[PDB]
């Protein structure tokens, strides 16, 4: 709407900014200037706040991803445009990425390990399986979250190359 | 010691089970049936008491990783090993791998990145490095951290002919 993804958009805030563990609804109300009411109004959990907070997320990625329609396409290099599909991610200032894996966090330990888990690499994942073969997506899934965790817990800069050669080694024939 | 060590010990089961923001001096000291003065005496900031929680997970892991020799040796598989040696730290309850992450969380978040972060995969990293070459390690590294994600996220259990096969293509020659 627009109340709504204020609120979001503000929990979204708190967090990368105070973690899981510094927002509230009051707290989201605050930071969005939006009577708790309204907070309250649109999130009943704080379940809610923090998932609807990281679907979001979970669709600003795959909308870089939709926007590489090559990666569905067999003639196009899959490495090559995966490394492109991670370039942009990354690049900028991390902000949905610190949310997916402090989702992972959060998601790990709760039993809300499935919104924020698998949502990511459920449309990733069925994408390169289709595209390859199971194996080798599930090798590829697993790698894109290998080299983005080490991007943001070494803080160094992507290397684009370099996740190119990885993922080639990944795929076969 | 052993002071310190139930100390420590607490720490760690104050947090799988109320995370981050479970643990404090007072909460630690309950759990551990220790004096706060005990709990403050062996760790002043909040960080030291979460920096050693922490280092000991690093500390439980490069013991399953000395416990295969193996690895440095060139005539070994490495592959095999690797898988073997994610096989262990991952069989039983997660538990020190659930901190190695939740430690990435706290860590990411905080100026805190180094000694979760690096620690890790730098002994890791330095012997795989030494063992094939800088860009195989930083991938090998890589996907160690993706397979015990997805592990984990996903809740499945370990497929250890899975991962020996996905390493093996990262490895070259």
């Amino acid at each position: 709407p627009e109340r709504r993804q204020r609120i979001i958009d503000a929990a979204i805030r708190v967090v990368g900014q105070k973690g899981i563990a510094g927002l509230s609804h009051r707290t989201v109300a605050a930071e969005a200037d939006v009577p708790l009411g309204s907070t309250t109004y649109h999130f009943a959990t704080l379940d809610d706040l923090m998932v609807a907070a990281l679907r979001q997320a979970n669709e600003g990625f795959a909308r870089v991803v939709a926007a590489h329609p090559a990666l569905s396409d067999p003639e196009a290099d899959l490495s090559g445009e995966l490394a492109r599909v991670l370039g942009e991610w990354l690049g900028g200032d991390r902000t949905g990425v610190e949310l997916e894996y402090e989702l992972y966090l959060a998601a790990l330990r709760r039993p809300a390990l499935r919104p924020v888990a698998a949502e990511w690499a459920e449309g990733v994942g069925a994408l390169l399986a289709a595209r390859t073969d199971p194996t080798t997506a599930r090798a590829l899934v697993a790698v894109l979250d290998g080299i983005c965790l080490q991007v943001l817990l070494t803080d160094t800069p992507y290397d684009e190359e370099y996740a190119r050669e990885v993922l080639t080694r990944l795929i076969p024939v």
